[PDB]
This record gives structure tokens, C-alpha cells and sequence, in this order.
């Protein structure tokens, strides 16, 4: 018996929003100690909809100082008094605990831990919690292996655990690599599989993409735009084909038609958001149209892919974050899509890294716009550096099948800008002017007059 309801609200990865709720209650508690329980906690609400979270309890007979406000969930009388329950995850015992089950592959009750064939966990290690993890609770143990468990758990396939796992296994070196994973069941033994956290090789010494990609945008009186940052680019697009060839490799590829009637529905949405889009719906929807009846090549991608998605450690690439996209019900985001999407996808990241510090700049700042057409240029000479990198790999360059793939920048374009309009308005011309550029992009390549 706890007030698990009154701590779970105050917390910045609940996603109760500005509901009411009705209880919160353990469907499943297991015994992981004397002084440890995990926790599946149902979270009712009042239209009936039940979320699960999960968490680990550590119990302890008189208050422990290294445990905050956010950690301490509430107070219960147990078998040989008083006791305070901890959030168990900022127990640096507790996490080592844990990972202890996983290198094990250990089976407590319904719980199921295995460590990937092979592989070696830190159990050595100093376990740390990462302020950056906000929606999950991430805790790195020294500098060689991450924790991260899951706070809201559903039912089915986790894609993060279930594309690393295919990518380490084949031993493509472009992924941060699974060690270990955790599961249990949504309905007791015998029913849906419900993932629960899984643990990964800590990349140490790593730059994250887009905080590389926005030092290069930003170098001041780099009018002649430079060859390294090109360099780098190139490599990417060399790591991103290579995660694509081991996924169709693995899980398959198949043919679809062009999802027009999808992404007219995306713009229509779209386009009550930003009233600037409804004197471009109509050239948008000509395009989406004329790809009616195509055909593409889908497989399984990442789905979700952008500058912030990819660190550069000392060697490679790696692609992180498997999990789709995002706002997507799970059997979506199992869902295979054309990897040209994927492209597009960094290639939107490329032109927010670049132009992002123009639409921090007063007008004043770049009257005659040499900011503006600085940012084209190098936006367009690290595009095409990682599609060229890319078709290295592929040995397809992916600008060859042009119309598809600046339709796939036209509808994250659209969507962007209907985000800006509500949250960002100073953004807002970012895609705008994207849009108005790749229309004309995607009107070329129906015509095949692209390279
Ligand atoms: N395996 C890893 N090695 C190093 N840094 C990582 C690793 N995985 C994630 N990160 C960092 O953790 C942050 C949060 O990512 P999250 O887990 O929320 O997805 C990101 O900024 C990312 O750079
Ligand atoms: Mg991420």
C-alpha cells in the first residue's frame, strides 16, 4: 500500500497530460530481494483507459540521504516495521542489481532477462543516472554500458530492441550494440510479450550529429564552404546505407504503391495548423498525385532519423534510437517504409542545422541575405555529400528515383511547418521556404530532368 498516485504526477516521464485519475494500482509485483520489488503499475483513468508503468521499489527501515525528492515515492508498514519506499533506479546497488539479472539471463517469476550470445557487461562499473534520459530512465555504468528501462510498457515488438538486436547480431559496426534486454507478459504467462528495458554499449568520446553539423553551419566567414564537414557527411550516408542493406538483408523487402492518400491526409491536417500552407496546398497535393500507382521498395528502416539520431565516436558512425516514429502506434511503426524516406529525413536535419541561425538573426543582421545563401550552400554540398556516400554503399544513388524522394522531403517539410506554426513561429520559414524549393525539386524530377 503506497500513494503511488499522488508521486506518479509530479514525475517528467508520466504522460497522465491533464487528466484525472481514477486509481493506481500493482497488477504484478516480484520480488527481486528482501528490499527490492518490481512493480507493474496500472494506471487507471477515467474514461476507462488504463496505462502501465513500471517500477522498482527499494525498501529501507530508516530514510537514506542520497536519495532526492523525485526518488522518494511514499512510506508503508512492512514485517518488521516502518519502511520507505525509493525509486530503486537512482540506487546505484540496485541498478548494479539488475544488471546482474541481465548478464545472468536470469528467469524471476514472469520477469525474463537475457544477455546477447557473447556479449560482456560492466558489472564492475560505477552506475550513474543520466539527467538526459527524459521519457525512460537511462543509467550508465562507468563509460561502457547504458541501462535504459522503460517507464510506460506496451504490449508487442519493441522496434529499438528488435533492430539492434538483427544489426548486432549480423555485426554491422554503424549501431550502439545491444547486450541485453528484459521482458515479462501483459496478462501473466502465456500472453502478449511486453518489453520492459534493454542495456547497450556506452559509446564514450562520441559527438552527437547535429551538434557536429551546427558548428560547421556556424563558422563564421565561411563563405567557400569546407571539405571536412563534406568529409563527414559522406561517411554518414556510407553508415545509414549500410544499417539499411543488413535490415532488407534480414527482415525483406517488398512493393508497395506510393502512399498518396497518407500524405494528402497529412497536409489536410497540416494545413489547419499553418494557414501559410493552403496557398501551397494545391501545388503539394499535384505532386503527392502524380506518384499515384508507383511503386516503391519498402523494407524495415529507422524511421525516425535526423542529425540527433547518429553519433560519431572515435571510428564510425552509429545510428541510435530504433523506436519510430514517434506519435505512432506500435504495429505502424513495425510497418516497413522506403528507405528514401529515411534519406529525407536527414536531409530536413541538414537544413534546420544550417538555417537555424538565420531565424535567430534580426533582419539587420543579414540585409542583403550572404547569411542566407551560405546556409544554401552548404546545406546543398553536405546533401550531397551523404547521398553520395550513400550510393557508395547501396551502389544506387538514392537522388535517382528523385520524385520519391522529394516527396518524402515535402511531407516532413509540411509537417514541420505545421509543427512551427503552433510551437515556433519564428521558425516557420524554414519549411516554408523548403517547400516552395522542393516543389520545384519534385516537379523536376517527374519530369526526370534531375541529374
Ligand atoms: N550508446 C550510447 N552511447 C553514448 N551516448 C548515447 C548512447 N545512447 C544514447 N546516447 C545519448 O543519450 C541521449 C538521450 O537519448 P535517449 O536515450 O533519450 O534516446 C542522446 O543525446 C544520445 O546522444
Ligand atoms: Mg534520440
Amino acid at each position: 500500500t503506497l500513494a503511488f498516485g499522488d508521486w506518479i504526477v509530479h514525475r517528467r516521464w508520466y504522460a497522465g497530460r491533464s487528466r484525472e485519475l481514477v486509481s493506481a494500482e500493482p497488477a504484478v509485483v516480484t520480488p527481486l530481494r528482501d528490499d527490492l520489488d518490481h512493480i507493474l503499475l496500472d494506471v487507471t483513468y477515467t474514461d476507462g483507459t488504463v496505462e502501465r508503468y513500471q517500477l522498482v521499489v527499494r525498501w529501507a527501515d530508516s530514510p537514506v540521504a542520497g536519495f532526492g525528492e523525485a526518488a522518494t515515492i511514499g512510506t508503508a508498514l512492512g514485517p518488521q516495521g516502518e519502511r520507505i519506499a525509493y525509486d530503486a533506479l537512482f540506487d546505484p546497488d540496485a541498478a548494479r542489481h539488475l544488471l546482474r539479472l541481465v548478464d545472468a539471463s536470469a528467469t524471476v517469476a514472469d520477469l525474463r532477462f537475457t544477455r546477447e550470445p557473447g556479449a560482456t557487461l560492466p558489472l564492475y562499473a560505477p552506475p550513474k543516472v543520466s539527467s538526459a534520459e527524459q521519457s525512460n530512465t537511462s543509467v550508465i555504468f562507468g563509460k561502457d554500458a547504458m541501462l535504459k528501462v522503460f517507464r510506460r510498457v506496451t504490449p508487442g515488438i519493441n522496434p529499438d530492441i528488435e533492430l539492434n538486436r538483427v544489426l548486432a547480431q549480423a555485426g554491422n559496426r554503424h549501431v550502439a550494440r545491444l547486450l541485453g534486454s528484459f521482458e515479462t507478459s501483459w496478462a501473466g504467462p502465456g500472453t502478449d510479450r511486453c518489453a520492459l528495458g534493454m542495456v547497450t554499449a556506452f559509446a564514450a568520446n562520441s559527438a552527437e550529429g547535429w551538434d557536429m553539423a551546427t558548428a560547421s553551419a556556424r563558422e563564421m566567414f565561411a563563405d567557400v564552404v569546407g571539405s571536412d564537414f563534406a568529409d563527414e557527411s559522406y561517411r554518414l550516408g556510407n553508415a545509414v546505407a549500410s544499417v539499411h542493406a543488413t535490415l532488407a538483408e534480414a527482415l525483406g523487402t517488398s512493393t508497395e504503391p506510393f502512399p498518396v492518400d497518407t500524405v494528402l491526409a497529412r497536409l489536410q491536417s497540416a494545413a489547419r495548423s499553418a494557414p501559410e500552407l493552403a496557398g501551397r496546398a494545391a501545388a503539394v497535393e499535384e505532386r503527392y498525385r502524380r506518384l499515384d500507382g508507383r511503386a516503391i521498395t519498402v523494407q524495415r528502416v529507422h524511421g525516425d532519423l535526423h542529425l540527433g539520431q547518429v553519433l560519431r565516436t572515435p571510428d564510425d558512425w552509429l545510428l541510435i534510437d530504433f523506436e519510430g516514429e514517434p506519435g505512432q502506434p506500435l504495429d505502424e511503426r513495425r510497418r516497413p517504409d522506403s528507405p528514401l524516406r529515411d534519406v529525407a529525413g536527414v536531409l530536413r536535419s541538414f537544413e534546420y542545422a544550417a538555417y537555424q541561425k538565420l531565424v535567430e538573426l534580426a533582419p539587420e543582421q543579414d540585409a542583403d541575405g550572404r547569411l542566407a545563401d551560405r546556409a544554401r550552400n552548404w546545406v546543398d554540398r553536405n546533401s550531397a555529400a551523404f547521398c553520395a556516400g550513400y550510393a557508395a554503399v547501396a551502389g544506387d544513388d538514392p537522388r535517382r528515383d528523385g520524385d520519391v524522394l522529394a516527396a518524402y522531403e515535402l511531407d516532413k517539410a509540411v509537417y514541420e511547418a505545421a509543427y512551427e506554426a503552433r510551437f515556433r513561429p519564428s521558425w516557420l520559414p524554414i519549411p516554408m521556404r523548403s517547400i516552395d524549393r522542393i516543389l520545384g525539386k519534385l516537379a523536376a524530377a517527374l519530369e526526370h530532368h534531375h541529374h
